[PDB]
């Protein structure tokens, strides 16, 4: 069994699908191991986005992981990790996302894409310690 | 931002569709600029399905379109005319149309498609004019 | 079998409710004889709210129904009256109506109510002339 | 608006509905103002359970609440006291909570229970202070 | 824990509806102890309706329940007599059933009430020995 | 239109399925012909598994269609056979099934994989045979 990190990020919210989301994943037969409504540090929301840190979005992508609180949570299981990202399709909601994913149903922008997964081991080991150090 | 024509067929509201599929759109994001259960008239009908005028299924195809009342819809936001035809599925409900997608989901035939929405820009601004020539 | 008049007010649809509460009707077995999303004339609202004309709430009442587009509609089937009543709940969501119901699952306030339905035969027949005279 | 403190206890957790609770709360309109996964002290359990602290049910209560972990939040909006209490169901699942409500539609015991909503302004106020002393 | 009989009529099966009763019983946390798509004979009809046995509408009822097949099923699980009741609804979908029953979501007329549930520890015994001799 | 067999396995049953998976069937627009919860013996479950009869999985494979009861079915309508695998999904739930597919929704092992469905009209007349050899 794997831990990934998994955030829903303000847009989720405001969109109110916290709880759409929660449900995909305990369906699955995912376990929600960690979950906690928190505000992002400025620090936090860079340390995440390091992959992309040096981009041509890096600036709005901050300033929106931090505009409002996120729902973050470690999601534990088979495959949690594969799974995860399966349940949230891919990046771009309309030409990538199939129907049936989270970005797939109700998303439209690259941008606002609702739902974080880790897209690896190595991420997730780094992402969990981010944002759940004590856990 | 797009504008796209979008119909829910006779089979969709024989089947008890309407608001399923209005909901899926809705969900999406995606918003009802105009909506209006509506009969078809013999010449409404073939200019609609001029692309398809001549061919072997146009008799039925029209006859269809004209049993029973429709209900006609203009969808419009990021990305519509795509969005929306992600969501409707390809033509064959079976072999083609992903599970998650309306067609996918309720559909077994590909000439009882539940569902019409404009293949392309061009397409759109062409049938909006035609379903909606005051709006 | 019945005729009722069924409005989703513009709170319903900037909820993103216009499918919800339609395919709650549908479910029932009740059938959408006449639908169009459309925008409200001073005098069309007032004619409308005329048994709560003279009142306290009537002009914001009056301002509500015209802020922007509503989706009016009209029900039949058997009792379809009581049990559209039946389905969107009583006029104050937390005190009155009951959990299951429209109002009752998504309302908070007795003002935003999410939508409307003929209370009896007599208002029935009075509204739909309103609305939709022509049919 | 009001604040009224919800808990999602273990029995909710094992039966896999934190996101079917969280979704009909958001649903309602109401706003998630706090959220955490949190496990429950010997200490913190009786405190808030001191209204029935001298009873034949508080053993197997504390010991309850106490077996796993559980989803503590902050609902707030219009209302949030009772609305919540209106999500939830009477406290008998089968006699008393209606269908259409958290417990009406889940639950078959009373002891199991599924889900807590403050029953008060006043306790409300209190149990708040007590799971989110911070906040 | 009881055990009750459920019969899901030929009505509940032409509107497509076995697999949604089926999914509220066990989301109540009961279980399917038994389950069979059956027809049924002149005989076993008049004694399941024997507490009806002399009355005005008993010619059309048996002609109903012959008239298709049906689905029967054992339901056991804490209070399963009370409980499949409560999800059931009243006789009377628009004016006894709560609306979230399934009577109350999905009826509209007593004559086609779409499901069955023993009223009574009394009946469950005769019944299941009726339906289910075996078992 | 054509016949085949589905079967819902004892893990679909645990996790409480039942009823989604008939209700996606009859979405679909399929009819069930026949259903019937019922316990394999032995020897029915190897004549079912003996396409795979040799092979190193064999031995838990019967185990485990014979530790639980289990919900049999023949399932009807147009191209029954495909639409069937179509909303079961692939054989591994995370890297071959697709979102809004039975086993891409709910599944995260290939053993555990929630449903079966005739593979082909050879093995669906097969099969139907086996499983209900009066029908």
């Amino acid at each position: 069994t794997e831990r990934t990190l998994v955030l829903i990020k303000p847009d989720g919210i405001e969109r109110q699908l916290i709880g759409e989301i929660i449900s995909r994943i305990e369906r699955k037969g995912l376990t929600i191991a960690a979950l906690q409504l928190r505000t992002v540090s400025a620090e936090l929301a860079s340390q995440h986005y390091a992959e992309h840190e040096g981009k041509p979005f890096f600036g709005s992508l901050l300033e929106f992981i931090t505009s409002g609180p996120v729902v973050a949570a470690i999601v534990e299981g088979t495959r949690a990790i594969a799974a995860v990202r399966q349940l949230a399709g891919g990046t771009n909601p309309v030409q990538a996302a199939a129907p049936g994913t989270i970005r797939g149903d109700f998303a439209l922008e690259t941008q606002f894409n609702l739902v974080h997964g880790s897209d690896s081991a190595e991420s997730a080991q780094r992402e969990i310690a981010l944002w759940f150090p004590g856990a």
